[PDB]
């Protein structure tokens, strides 16, 4: 199995369990690159379903792709918080956080100050972040059973993210407006 | 009739607030919801942002969209913004109540219960904070020297609804940013 160079220094029980998972994952349509650039592979059947499909740009590729201003943009991209980030032409931002900031720009274009959606952008990335870690452990709790594989868990967590995001968004949207509507008054 | 709505209010702000409740009342807005409502500067941009004017109890959300009352008395609290917690008290808005209902789709996937309350209280704190700073960058842009009350008013409602479809998916793509960035 040619495939026990994506498996590297994995000895024992672990290599057995990791050679089913690759067996699933390239079987899924992964390729050899993505797994090699993964460790652990887990989240790799399922991070497609997050917006991550492995497509990485730049921040002056961001600029001319979706046009907008360069400067700007890179302010929301350290208002977000999420990538070792300060150089136009690092090309480390996942496209669709690429795209994500790219919006920004237009709440600027229509009269709101460009210091105060920065402003708000950084305190909904801490907000944000700290309910992440919240959704993580509640993930992982419904996934994690008896003495599962890595596959188990893979099996698992595909399954489960599928029938969870098609809710977490309009979920998001509805809280929201819940406190829009109470900080009103 | 508006001479009982301006209240206390006397002199340039009487004035003001006169040529406000004359707009007002001509929007839908009742001379209850301007008299419970102080300031009611923004009464004509509630319904932008899904308040309908219209109340339920948790008794009509659980029975009406199907979900337990417990957990939905339970997700209430951890949003922490109406706090009646009797069954049968019309005090939650429609959309709020829609929006609690949600909670239970969670929970019928296998997720703890637990934890959804948990997580619902983790986002309702993080939202909190960003509707407080969102209502500053609002206000900054919609208000400029000497524009009377009513100035604000018809400006609030031209900027709030130009935002309002993109913010939704905004925190959205949001959400989502942060949640790719668990996974790597
Ligand atoms: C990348 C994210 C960019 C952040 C953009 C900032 C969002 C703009 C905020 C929304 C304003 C609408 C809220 C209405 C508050 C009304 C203020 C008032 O009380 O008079
Ligand atoms: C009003 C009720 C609110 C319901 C809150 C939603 C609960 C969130 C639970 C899980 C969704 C998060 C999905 C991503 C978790 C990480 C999984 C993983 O990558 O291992």
């Amino acid at each position: 199995a040619n495939i026990d160079d994506l498996l590297g220094d994995l000895g024992g029980t672990a290599r057995a369990e990791r050679a089913k998972l690759v067996e699933w994952l390239l079987e899924q349509g992964i390729t050899p690159d993505e797994i090699r650039a993964t460790n652990p592979p887990l989240l790799l059947a399922t991070r497609h379903l997050v917006g991550d499909d492995g497509t990485y740009v730049s921040a002056r590729e961001i600029s001319e792709n979706y046009g907008v201003d360069l400067e700007l943009l890179q302010r929301v991209q350290r208002a977000v918080g999420l990538a070792r980030v300060d150089d136009p032409d690092a090309v480390v931002h996942m496209r669709a956080d690429g795209e994500a900031a790219a919006r920004a720009q237009r709440f600027v274009e229509l009269g709101l100050n460009p210091d105060q959606v920065v402003l708000v952008v950084r305190v909904l990335a801490e907000g944000l972040s700290h309910a992440a870690e919240a959704m993580r452990y509640t993930a992982l709790e419904a996934i994690m059973r008896p003495g599962a594989t890595e596959l188990d868990i893979a099996k698992g967590s595909q399954a489960l993210v599928s029938q969870i995001v098609p809710l977490l968004g309009p979920m998001i949207q509805d809280m929201l407006f819940m406190q829009l509507r109470h900080m009103m008054e």
